[PDB]
């Protein structure tokens, strides 16, 4: 590809992540209720940038999509997915957040684009996966999510 078309495309992924990091907000504050993930959110209107960012109130993760500034429609989100460890003492593992279920303490965040197949989350361990996989090309995003 062309090195600066692929440094525009890469200058304009960070508004996607603060949008995102409102979205961050609301999931970490139903989680704590045990209410919707969603719950309370607006979704920002489409940018020059950004398509959409959306929560899946099950879940609470985040997708993503950049417009065609960015990337191809089809190649063009990123998922932000939250966790949290499975015992308040020692954990073992980490688990989902999940709609209805109060989930106290600090929530953690992973980063998923294209090609990132596994959780590589410190320990106690792997977080989940994208329910849907990202699509934004790994080149275009910030390390922490391409692998």
């Amino acid at each position: 590809g062309s090195a600066y078309q692929d440094y525009l495309a890469r200058s304009r992924v960070g508004e996607g992540l603060a949008l995102a990091s409102s979205a961050r907000l609301a999931v970490a504050d139903n989680a704590a209720s045990g209410t919707s993930l969603d719950g309370g959110y607006s979704p920002p209107a489409a940018t020059r940038n950004v398509e959409s960012v959306a929560i899946d109130g099950v879940t609470g993760q985040i997708t993503v999509a950049f417009t065609t500034r960015v990337a191809a429609a089809g190649t063009n989100t990123l998922v932000l997915v939250p966790s949290a460890p499975d015992k308040a003492d020692t954990p073992t593992a980490r688990v989902p957040l999940k709609k209805g279920t109060i989930q106290a303490g600090t929530i953690a965040w992973e980063c998923f684009a294209a090609g990132k197949d596994a959780s590589s989350l410190p320990a106690p361990g792997a977080g989940p996966l994208p329910s849907n996989a990202a699509t934004l090309p790994a080149k275009y995003a910030p390390a922490e999510c391409r692998a």
